[PDB]
DNA sequence: CCGACAGCGCATCAGC
DNA sequence: GCTGATGCGT
DNA sequence: GTCGG
């Protein structure tokens, strides 16, 4: 984990470029090209001396090497300095920090003179339900969640889920499950023996309802038969500053696909890419839902029975690795 | 050169 | 009213 | 923007 002082000027520049590609130019693949470059540079354990040096890293190409040369010689990038000053571009970029405001909504708002949170506050009728919640909790949603709060949040979720029906199985996944010291949100995977891919939904609703009844879930961004996305808040101790509101997702998953889901949503994203690779060369295709054998002509067969995460590792003769070990 | 860069749930729009 | 497309988040 | 068939 090299100190940011090493190439933090370069990685900051590439991340800022990334955001403008995503939010203003609506070029998601360039956004991800810049993010990939910033990640591989963020890991490089040497102070970069030239664009040509950076070009040797996978994901750094001709144009980024060129930008790195300009940044190293001048300490800035003319194109980035210009767009930073640009009133419509900076406002569009900023507004997309509201959950529910994407590039299209942010463009439309700025087009009609709505540029700041104050302007959004003044124009509630122009916001959909998701966007009102994102505005309401703009600051809270940008805070991280310390692991101790994630533990208290997990206590409530597991308790109330079991209270609804002790046969529910709930797992808090994400980097939290891998042991991380902070989280961006809470990702809950839910199943029940009565729910399989084949037959028979109110199983999700009952859990959301009970978490609302004990005043843990405070708002709903979206809710269907298999996926809930919303907002929650820990109760504050008597006479004490209140905890920030937090994003929580709850997904209902058929029992026979549950452990593929836990594996995938535990990650990390790098670990998943490797395991999928190792699965292919072993003759298996793994997605979020299933693991399947591949015949010699590539024809995917029926999904294989999975009753634990280890079942998946066993199929591809990989030793089971702890969530804390799944960084890569 | 030029296509891939993941797939999907839900809310909402666009078209009929 | 319905069906498929789009925006969005992930 | 970068990679690679
Ligand atoms: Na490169
Ligand atoms: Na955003
Ligand atoms: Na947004
Ligand atoms: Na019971």
């Amino acid at each position: 984990a090299p100190q940011e002082t090493l190439n933090g000027g370069i990685t900051d520049m590439l991340t800022e470029l990334a955001n403008f590609e995503k939010n203003v130019s609506q070029a998601i693949h360039k956004y991800n090209a810049y993010r990939k470059a910033a990640s591989v540079i963020a890991k490089y354990p040497h102070k970069i001396k030239s664009g040509a040096e950076a070009k040797k890293l996978p994901g750094v190409g001709t144009k980024i090497a060129e930008k790195i040369d300009e940044f190293l010689a001048t300490g800035k990038l003319r194109k980035l300095e210009k767009i930073r000053q640009d009133d419509t571009s900076s406002s569009i970029n900023f507004l997309t920090r509201v959950s529910g405001i994407g590039p299209s909504a942010a463009r439309k708002f700025v087009d009609e003179g709505i540029k700041t949170l104050e302007d959004l506050r003044k124009n509630e009728d122009k916001l959909n339900h998701h966007q009102r919640i994102g505005l309401k909790y703009f600051g809270d949603f940008e805070k991280r969640i310390p692991r101790e709060e994630m533990l208290q949040m997990q206590d409530i979720v597991l308790n109330e889920v079991k209270k609804v029906d002790s046969e529910y199985i709930a797992t808090v996944c994400g980097s939290f499950r891998r042991g991380a010291e902070s989280s961006g949100d809470m990702d809950v995977l839910l199943t029940h023996p009565s729910f399989t891919s084949e037959s028979t939904p109110k199983l999700l609703h009952q859990v959301v309802e009970q978490l609302q009844k004990v005043h843990f879930i405070t708002d709903t961004l979206s809710k269907g038969e298999t996926k809930f996305m919303g907002v929650c808040q820990l109760p504050s101790k008597n006479d004490e500053k209140e905890y920030p509101h937090r994003r929580i997702d709850i997904r209902l998953i058929p029992k026979d696909q549950y452990y593929c889901g836990v594996l995938y949503f535990t990650g990390s994203d790098i670990f998943n890419k490797n395991m999928r690779a190792h699965a292919l060369e072993k003759g298996f295709t793994i997605n979020e839902y299933t693991i399947r054998p591949l015949g010699v002509t590539g024809v995917a067969g029926e999904p294989l029975p999975v009753d634990s995460e280890k079942d998946i590792f066993d199929y591809i003769q990989w030793k089971y690795r702890e969530p804390k070990d799944r960084s890569e």
